[PDB]
């Protein structure tokens, strides 16, 4: 099955969308885990949403080769290991990778080949107003996420780079608009 | 050289404790052992989730899989297949653990030919009849596996006793007799992978 690689900003609903996708289509779909070394959040499974190592550890992963693509984000290391992509196609399910811009850059050069969409807010001030109206995290990470933000919204505009961009209005009709990209290839795994 | 820490193979019978052994281990050192999730064939009961307990696929994707050389061992089992992929000891090892894998008497003697070279550890039941209550009173199981999981179990204990197979063998009477058991063999095996 071809890969799917959600990306875009982070915050503007890929991970609800990714959800969402996932749990309607059992069996089907099967989630990438990347290593970080961010601290885990309350509510998050070791294994399941994230591997969560140290920097030691993730700088050993990375030196062994471990990665398909490692990359920075608010100081934290984040990566995509060969055996993440290779357990979702040992079950032979369509693997979904969340990452950000520069993983996107990173997995074209590699032998992935997936469909690229990217999950964009309507605007700027929207996304902050849909995060800031959650006030899930510090005025610190917040505004860190809203500076990378910016970078990955004026990149959605060059040609070639996402086959498909959807605009986050509401989860719902976001969320139709990514059924119908995967259409073909759900119906095909189906 | 004196041996750094090594993968952990658990065998023995299903119904005999080495299941829930193993998840007391790995729930109380899990800053030390990581769980190999090894492929199935046969179905999911309820409470297992795949990728935790199993990775739960149809017979033409393990072949598929075995063919393109996934796998470090493959067994069949009561008329479903079981392996131990590479990327599941390697995911493991990826998160700076030491690998505990749950096999059968033929994944004992597969690992035996591969580069693993883990400790070898059998939990064994008080009696097959006791092992017969524990197994038909989980239910789960037709009368064809039922019986075909009793002939296997009898190959496992008599298995146990063969010279230089095994490192361990722990009769689980009691969990928490078979638990402090297992620490016991484990001691010297947890005391390397915390100094490094
Ligand atoms: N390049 C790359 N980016 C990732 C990876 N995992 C998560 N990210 C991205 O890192 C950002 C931070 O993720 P968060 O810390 O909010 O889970 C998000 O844009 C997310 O998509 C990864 O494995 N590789
Ligand atoms: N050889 C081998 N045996 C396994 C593997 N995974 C589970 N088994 C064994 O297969 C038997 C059946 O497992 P169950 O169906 O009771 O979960 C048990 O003895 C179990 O330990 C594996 O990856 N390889």
């Amino acid at each position: 099955p071809r890969p799917v690689v959600l990306s875009g900003p982070s915050g503007a609903g890929k991970s609800t969308l990714l959800k969402r996708l996932l749990q309607e289509h059992s069996g089907i779909f099967g989630f990438s885990v990347s290593h970080t070394t961010r601290n885990p959040r309350p509510g998050e499974e070791n294994g399941k949403d994230y591997y969560f190592v140290t920097r030691e550890v993730m700088q050993r992963d990375i030196a062994a080769g471990d990665f398909i693509e490692h990359a920075e984000f608010s100081g934290n290391l984040y990566g995509t290991s060969k055996v993440a992509v290779q357990a979702v196609q040992a079950m032979n399910r369509i693997c979904v990778l969340d990452v950000d811009l520069q993983g996107v850059r990173n997995i074209k050069a590699t032998d992935l080949r997936p469909i690229y969409i990217s999950v964009q807010p309507p605007s700027l001030h929207v996304l902050e107003q849909r995060l800031r109206q959650r006030n899930t995290e510090t005025e610190e990470s917040l505004v860190k996420r809203l500076a990378a933000a910016q970078a990955d919204m004026e990149s959605s505009k060059e040609p070639g780079l996402f086959d498909v961009v959807i605009i986050n209005d509401s989860l719902d009709q976001a969320y139709a608009e990514l059924k119908e990209a995967l259409s073909e290839e759900i119906k095909k795994a189906q």
